[PDB]
């Protein structure tokens, strides 16, 4: 099943000198119990697509065009009365360094309460302790010690565990995670990934997560979506991506993983057509005159590249 269809998503950042065209025309289908990874280098639009999808864009960011369908109904253009029932309950989002959203003069139990309260639902404080403890366990934490401690007393690994437990609180059907594992030593990064695998199996959920490390994606993901300068450049299954990477940018990555000449594109003044052309070794005239069309190819596979066709 497709649990989420992103259709033609244009979302930009309004800035003094014009617009920032991160997330520029973005269409992809999330399989209903999959793990999809969104991958790309620093400052390439990952968090921007995530935010656009969740209507969590800053005051700054504005959505120009497109739909996102959950259960065939468009999240953008939804009555906030109809949005509030979908939020933590169904779709849930632990965002880039949401640790910072943990005010540190507060016991964790309070960030749970704050969350629960905010999203409507009314639970007896003791009941809340129950549920919270339960998900804290799911994430392999000491419910007692943790709920009753202050953020500052927790490791980044533990803060991360807490954040996830928080997201799971209301048994969501989709869980979305942004750079879940960055700023986080090797080992504990490994433990988070393990944990993510555990919950993957132990729960019935669609899991979308963002990362800049392809390795991490292949550790975790079924399908993989590569983004380059505000564009969805390619979308295959993990194994296929490594086996048969289509976009020249992607190929480059995979090879560079067995160090690509060029600098990343200005997102204010991007290059024309295919933003990868200035670095692409297969660059052509049509590549500068025209944005390659997002296309379907063979099986799970999608590319946006002039080299290819139906
Ligand atoms: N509120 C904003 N206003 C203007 N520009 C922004 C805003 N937020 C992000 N950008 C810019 O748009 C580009 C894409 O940012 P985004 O956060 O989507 O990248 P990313 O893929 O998350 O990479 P990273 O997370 O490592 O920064 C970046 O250059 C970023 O600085
Ligand atoms: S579209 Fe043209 S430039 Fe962009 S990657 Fe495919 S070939 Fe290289
Ligand atoms: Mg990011």
């Amino acid at each position: 099943s497709i649990i989420i269809r992103v259709e033609d998503l244009r979302a930009v950042y309004l800035v003094r000198e014009g617009t920032i065209k991160a997330a520029d025309g973005i269409s992809l289908d999330i399989l209903e119990n999959s793990v999809t990874a969104i991958v790309g280098e620093s400052a390439s639009g990952k968090s921007t697509i995530i935010e656009a999808m969740t209507k969590t864009l800053p005051p700054n960011g504005r959505i120009l065009s497109g739909r996102v369908l959950y259960k065939g109904k468009d999240l953008l253009t939804m009555r906030e009365e109809e949005l509030r029932k979908i939020r933590w309950k169904e779709i849930a989002l632990v965002p880039q360094a949401a640790q910072q959203s943990l005010n540190p003069t507060m016991k964790v139990i309070e960030h749970f309460k704050d969350t629960v309260e905010a999203h409507g639902v009314r639970w007896s404080h003791s009941e809340l302790i129950e549920k919270a403890s339960e998900k804290l366990r799911m994430v392999r934490l000491n419910p007692e010690a943790v709920l009753n401690s202050y953020p500052l007393q927790l490791s980044g690994g533990m803060k991360q565990r807490v954040l996830i437990a928080l997201a799971l609180l209301l048994d969501p059907v989709v869980l979305i995670l942004d750079e879940p594992t960055s700023a986080l030593d090797v080992l504990t990064q490994a433990h988070i990934i393990q944990l993510l695998k555990e919950l993957k199996k132990m729960l019935k959920i669609t899991l979308i997560f963002v990362t800049h490390d392809i390795a991490v994606a292949a550790e975790l993901a079924d399908k993989v979506a590569v983004i380059y300068g505000g564009n969805l450049v390619e979308y295959n299954s993990t194994f296929q991506i490594f086996k048969n990477p289509l976009h020249p940018y992607t190929r480059g990555l995979i090879n560079s993983i067995m160090p690509i000449p060029g600098d990343p594109p200005s997102l204010l003044n991007p290059p024309s057509g295919c933003r990868f052309h200035p670095r692409c070794e297969y660059a052509m005239e049509i590549c500068k005159k025209e944005k390659p069309k997002w296309i379907r190819l063979d099986g799970e596979a999608h590319v946006a590249c002039h080299l290819y066709e139906e």
